[PDB]
Order: C-alpha cells, then sequence, then structure tokens
DNA sequence: TATGCTGTA
RNA sequence: GGCCCUAAACAAAGGUUUAGGGGUAUUAUACAGCAUGCGGCGAGGUUCACAAUUUGUAUGUACUGAUUGUGGAUGAGAAGGUUGGAGAAAGACCACUUGGUUAAGCCGGAGGAUGUGUAGAAUUGUCGCUAUUCUGUCAUCCUCCGGUUUUGCUA
C-alpha cells in the first residue's frame, strides 16, 4: 500500500489507551459499516492549558493579572481514523452545498483553499479600500464548540448527507461526538502510577485493558458530557462539524448583507460585516434577533464598530481595525502586536536557556582544565532572526511582501538589534 | 538551585 | 458507572434496570507555511574497568609503579537544576522539577529635542555553495493619546 492514495490517514504521536494501527489494518476496519455500528469507542483524554495576560484598571493606573483555560479533549488512534475518514466524506458533500448556495468566497476556516490568513485578510481589507466609505463590524461568539445544540446539529448532519434520520454508524458516530466521555490526564497517569514528566518510558499504551476496566472506571474517572450541548475541541471532526453547524446562517447572513450592498465574511466565530455606515447602528441587535435560533450567543464585550471617512483624499478609520493577526487604519497595514510580544518573551527565553546551557557545560570544561568556550550561536540565530528558513520573521517578510505593506518591514527592522543586545548582555 | 519547534481559529 | 456483545424482566423510546464478558502494535485539532538550508574539516587525545608483561619490594601468594592491548564513555557547535537512584565511569539513562516578586515592556500617531550621512554591509566553530535582511518617511531620548501583555530582578 501507498498511503497517498488514502488522505485521511495521519499517524498520531500521543499516548492513549490503544496503540497505532497499520494503514493495511485500518482501511479495512474503518471502509465497513458494519464496525463502526458495533465499534467500542473509547473516552477522550483531557487537559488544560494555562495563560496568563496582564491588563491595566483605567480607573486606578494599577495592573492586574487575569487567567483563562482552555479545556483540551483528544480522542484514540482507531477513533481518530473513524473521525477522519467520516469527515472526508462529510467534506464532499458540504463542500457541494457550499457551490450550490454560492457561499465560496465567504466561508474561509478549515477549508482547503491553498490560502492562510494574510490573503483572507488582504480580501477583507482590500473590501474595504474598494468599497470607500463604509462601516466594519467585528463579531465573536461565546464558548462556540462548547454551545453546539445536540439537536440543531443532528438536523444540519441530515441535512449536509440529505436524509430526514442518520444512518446507523453515522448515528453511532453523532453519540459518540456530543455526549463524549473523558479522562483526566492528570488522574490516570496518578492512579496507574504513571510519571507526568517522562510518560513514554517502556509503554506503548497508557494501560493494559484489565487495569483501564478496574482502576480507570472504577474509580469514577470517565466523565460524561450529560448536558445538551457541546463538543469536543481535538477531534479531527470538530471543525468540519462546526461549519456544518453554521450553514443556514450563513445563508441568512450574507442574503442580510447583500440585500444591503454590503460583504460578510466568516472564519470560525469571527464574523466580519463590511456595510453603509447608515447600517451601523441597527445590524449588531438584527444578528444577535438572528442567532437566537441557533441558541449560541453574541460575545458583546468583543463587539467593534468602526467607520472610515476620506481625509480629502486618504481613507481614514475612527479606530482601527483587528482582523486575523492584522491591523488595519484605512491605508496602512501593521502587524498584531500579540504577536511581536509572544516573539519576545520567546526569543528572550531562548536566549536565556542558551546562556545557562554554555555556563553548564563550561563547569565540566573547568574541571577536567580544558579551555572554555563561548555562546553557540547558530541555534539562536535560526529561530529568531532572519537567516532561519521557518521562524516568526520569515512570516512578517511575508506578511510585507504579499501586503505590500513597508509598514510591517519597520516593526520588524528592530529586531535583529534586539537579538544581538539580547546575547550581547 | 533552575527547564525543550512559525501563522490563524 | 461512559462504549460494545450475550441473556433476562417491564412496555413500545433511535428505551430503562439487572447478571456475565471485552478493548486488534508489526501530552490536542483543522487549514497554511517549510522541508536549526546543504556538503566538507575539527579528533591529537582524555577518563573508567579488565587482561598480558616487567618494575619497587615482601613470602605458586601480597600488593604496587609503568608500558602494551580489549571494551564502556567522551570533545562537535548549546535540553537548565538536585550530588536523589542505578552504575566501574559518563557530558548518557531513571526519579522530582514549567517557581516567586514586580510595574512597567512593545506597536502606532502627535509635540519636542539630540547626534550627524547602487553599490556597499551583515549572518553560523570554520570553509564553500546558497539563502535572507539593511542602506534619510536616518538613529537615540523625554512628555501626551489610542492599542496590547509583557519587562526587570531572583531561585
Ligand atoms: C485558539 C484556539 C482555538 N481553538 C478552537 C476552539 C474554539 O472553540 C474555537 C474558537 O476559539 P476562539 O474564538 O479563538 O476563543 P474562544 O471561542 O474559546 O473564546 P475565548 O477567547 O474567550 O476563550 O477554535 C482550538 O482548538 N485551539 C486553539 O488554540
Ligand atoms: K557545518
Ligand atoms: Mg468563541
Amino acid at each position: 500500500m501507498n498511503n497517498d492514495d488514502y488522505p485521511w490517514f495521519r499517524k498520531r504521536g500521543y499516548l492513549h489507551f490503544d496503540e497505532p494501527v497499520s494503514l493495511k489494518k485500518a482501511v479495512k476496519y474503518v471502509s465497513s459499516p458494519e464496525k463502526i455500528i458495533k465499534h467500542s469507542f473509547l473516552p477522550f483524554l483531557s487537559f488544560e492549558v494555562k495563560s496568563f495576560k496582564i491588563k491595566k484598571d483605567k480607573s486606578t493606573k494599577q495592573l492586574s493579572k487575569t487567567e483563562k483555560l482552555r479545556p483540551i479533549a483528544y480522542s484514540s488512534h482507531l477513533d481518530s481514523h473513524i473521525y477522519a475518514f467520516y469527515a472526508e466524506y462529510l467534506t464532499g458533500h458540504y463542500e457541494l452545498l457550499i457551490q450550490e448556495n454560492n457561499l465560496h468566497e465567504n466561508i474561509l476556516a478549515f477549508r482547503s483553499l491553498n490560502k492562510s490568513n494574510i490573503e483572507f485578510a488582504k480580501r477583507a481589507f482590500d473590501t474595504i479600500t474598494e468599497m470607500g466609505e463604509c462601516s466594519a463590524v467585528a463579531l465573536d461568539l461565546s464558548g462556540f464548540f462548547d454551545n453546539l445544540d445536540h439537536q440543531i446539529l443532528k438536523h444540519q448532519w441530515c441535512k449536509v448527507i440529505g436524509t430526514e434520520a442518520l444512518p446507523q454508524d453515522h448515528f453511532a458516530i453523532y453519540k459518540s461526538i456530543t455526549r463524549y466521555s473523558k479522562v483526566d490526564k492528570n488522574r490516570a497517569y496518578e492512579i496507574l502510577g504513571i510519571s507526568k514528566n517522562n510518560p513514554k518510558y517502556n509503554r506503548r499504551k497508557i494501560c493494559t485493558p484489565v487495569d483501564f476496566r478496574n482502576k480507570i472506571r472504577k474509580n469514577g474517572l470517565i466523565i460524561v458530557n450529560n448536558s445538551q450541548k457541546g463538543i469536543p475541541q481535538g477531534s479531527p471532526i470538530s471543525a468540519l462539524l462546526s461549519n456544518i453547524y453554521m450553514l443556514d446562517f450563513d445563508i441568512e447572513m450574507r442574503d442580510y448583507a447583500q440585500e444591503r450592498g454590503g460583504h460578510y465574511y466568516r472564519y470560525c466565530d469571527d464574523m466580519l460585516f463590511i456595510v453603509p455606515t447608515k447600517y451601523n447602528k441597527t445590524l449588531a441587535g438584527d444578528v444577535a434577533q438572528r442567532i437566537k435560533h441557533l441558541k449560541v450567543e453574541l460575545n458583546t464585550k468583543k463587539t467593534e464598530i468602526r467607520d472610515f471617512i476620506y481625509k480629502d483624499s486618504t481613507l481614514v478609520a475612527n479606530m482601527p481595525l483587528q482582523y486575523l493577526g492584522f491591523i488595519f487604519d484605512g491605508s496602512n497595514i501593521l502587524l498584531r502586536s500579540s504577536s511581536l510580544a509572544r516573539y519576545s518573551e520567546r526569543m528572550k527565553r531562548g536566549v536565556r536557556l542558551a546562556k545557562a546551557t554554555m555556563d553548564s557545560k563550561n563547569r565540566i570544561r573547568e574541571n577536567k582544565g580544558e579551555a572554555l568556550k563561548a555562546l553557540f550561536k547558530k541555534k539562536l540565530y535560526a529561530r529568531y532572526s532572519h537567516i532561519g528558513r521557518r521562524n516568526f520573521l520569515t512570516y512578517g517578510y511575508r506578511a510585507a511582501k504579499i501586503m505590500n505593506s513597508k509598514a510591517i518591514k519597520r516593526q520588524l527592522k528592530p529586531l535583529q538589534k534586539r537579538l544581538e543586545n539580547e546575547i550581547l548582555k
């Protein structure tokens, strides 16, 4: 066999309750609907990622620390092959329904369009530029993957496959993905005696099946989503189901924008409306009235309305507009500051770890009487400077090249001297 | 006595 | 205790409850970018343990200095700490380890000051082939306005 004929097959690298299968067994298993109906689905493994960001209180001029947690959940190997195979099945029907409704240019995320966020941001900013005096309204959903109603998702899934009810293997996958069960990874590693720091030492599965059935299940580690909403974040099929969920709302929003001479774009839960200025007040309530049929609700705290006028030749905004990592002021395109702050943090951490390792090995050379050596800089320049082939700066100069922006090049210019001064520190 | 791979969501 | 299979009871749901059994090696996702760029040269030794001799002495034995071989580790282009295990040793493996404290750091635009300038320059231990970046809307500093989440010190 050869992997090119089967594009859905990807070999997963993580530990789980099972261990990865070959291509030859996987193809023979997932292509039989009789196996899918009688499949014994394993629970997801779960963990949460910790993040801090700083906020300045405007009433006090004192800094505050805020916290955000994201529930990660990922499935076992054979279940991942089943989800990838049925995502490959559903993708063709969804892309036919895109072309039948002329939604090809409006729906952006999770589609194999051979384009990146730079081209989508360029399309949006060029649309604003071509339209002239207009208003851009940006919207967002609060907890998108955690609030998908199961019956609405079932109705959209039947509409995409073209039936009044799900067939048995499609219904089995629907039951597995909606009323999902999950096991916390750290509690499993505590109970099984697996080290949290080096879990892969001398094992291929997390545990034998009898240890699963006694230690994992009977100690109450399996938690079942008995609520009527949400899908897990990290399955191969979840992004496609999030696109299938929104389809009739995307048709209605395209009709709403096209009636008023406007445009509509959606990238996951990031909706952008570009409309004439007289519609800027009414739109934000009109979208919220229509979206309650899907039972997801708007994140009112993130909503931004920006108005564009000509300053005697130049289109200027009242405040700059952020979309997919770029900042648009009306004629100028800039990089979002969060990526530059992330780059500064990663660069300083990397140079500090390199200096720590340089201090580490020189103490060994001192003991043997060998002469000391200076800091090796090949890995430092490869990851944090323009000389390396794939880093943050290569993305920045690609963005400057595509969007024809000298302002992005002015942002990236002091980073070389900052890397050199961080090395010389 | 101090910790390990771009971009968007 | 979720999931699947078998059997039983109660009615008629894409059902509940009970009893028994099971989980197929050969640290997240989806699109996009890109395939720590590529190829030579460092390398003489050092350390640890055995083995054959001969060397300073005692009585086949006790050690012990040095040659000479066999094997483990190691210099090499930054994966940090603890003298905690294993070990003959290891810069390798196993175990624990992703803290605290800060109030400012970055991006853009206005007011100022301050220093002067079409081929050349910069980039890895080193060399060669590439590849990328900069070059008066010049560079540094101090107050405002808007955005953003990092910055310094210390284990
Ligand atoms: C950022 C991010 C998003 N996603 C998916 C899951 C999210 O439901 C979806 C959109 O996420 P976001 O809109 O980026 O964030 P959010 O919806 O969770 O809201 P908040 O920022 O307040 O937390 O994209 C990931 O799977 N991994 C990621 O790292
Ligand atoms: K080299
Ligand atoms: Mg959201």
